[PDB]
């Protein structure tokens, strides 16, 4: 399949060289695949989710997306126009406040109830958790992390903003997770992206396209926007029989673009994700 006119991101990661506008993927489209977006939260009533998103858990007064974050991670999972794979069913688990913020006890929370709440789900194919957050080092945080992983869940994780070494980061600094750093249009590191030998992948990150709240639409930036084109096209290549939640990180990164990024430090991988789709 292809779509005509796809943000950049999308194009990326369907194609070996840059500068191109067109999207290329397997119809299948992540069919019979489950992604859980951990986040602010999901407006599943915009129109682009096509009623295959919904609230599932919620640990404040609402579980509505009052800041956006939630709603435009999600959409590039899985929505029809800015999505990676564009059939996912999309669960949406709110552990953050409308102003973005939460407590560690509560984001380690929703990661355990995700590993119980896929054998309430339909998800034959296979599922994915999408973590477009982080902070300060934290042993618990990365042990949740561990423990969802585990569970049989493809987990992605974003590297922070920080320009800096994401060993310091939770739960970035995970190692059986995937960990996602952020790339630009031009095939740079993202300024902001954090780096080192913890990270396992790069995704675009840069002034990446996608939903908002109010049915709208918005391009905002950081490691949040490159971690979901990875957790949705996990999803999409599960989907396909390529790989398992266990070892899609890995898949992923064996399949990737390599070599492609400049401004990348000594000691940080240099890949890209890529869906590997000839036509
Ligand atoms: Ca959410
Ligand atoms: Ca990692
Ligand atoms: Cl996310
Ligand atoms: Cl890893
Ligand atoms: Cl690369």
């Amino acid at each position: 399949a292809a779509q005509t006119n796809a943000p950049w991101g999308l194009a990326r990661i369907s194609s070996t060289s840059p500068g191109t506008s067109t999207y290329y993927y397997d119809e299948s489209a992540g069919q019979g695949s489950c992604v859980y977006v951990i986040d602010t939260g999901i407006e599943a009533s915009h129109p682009e989710f096509e009623g295959r998103a919904q609230m599932v858990k919620t640990y404040y007064y609402s579980s509505r997306d009052g800041n956006g974050h939630g709603t435009h991670c999600a959409g590039t999972v899985g929505s029809r126009t800015y999505g990676v794979a564009k059939k996912t069913q999309l669960f949406g688990v709110k552990v953050l406040d409308d102003n973005g913020s939460g407590q560690y006890s509560t984001i380690i929370a929703g990661m355990d109830f995700v590993a119980s709440d896929k054998n309430n789900r339909n998800c034959p194919k296979g599922v994915v958790a999408s973590l477009s957050l982080g902070g300060g080092y934290s042993s618990s945080v990365n042990s949740a992390a561990a423990r969802l992983q585990s569970s049989g869940v493809m987990v992605a994780v974003a590297a922070g903003n920080n320009n800096a070494d994401a060993r310091n980061y939770s739960p970035a600094s995970e190692p059986s997770v995937c960990t996602v750093g952020a790339s630009d249009r031009y095939d740079r590191r993202s300024s902001f992206s954090n780096y080192g030998s913890v990270l396992d992948i790069f995704g675009p990150g840069t002034d990446i396209l996608s939903t908002w709240i109010g049915g709208s639409t918005r391009s905002i930036s950081g490691t949040s926007m490159a971690t979901p084109h990875v957790a949705g096209l996990a999803a999409y290549l599960m989907t396909l029989g390529k790989t398992t939640a266990a070892s899609a990180c890995r898949y992923i990164a064996d399949t990737a673009n390599k070599g492609d990024l400049s401004n990348i430090p000594f000691g940080t991988v240099n890949l890209l994700a890529y869906n590997n789709y000839q036509a």
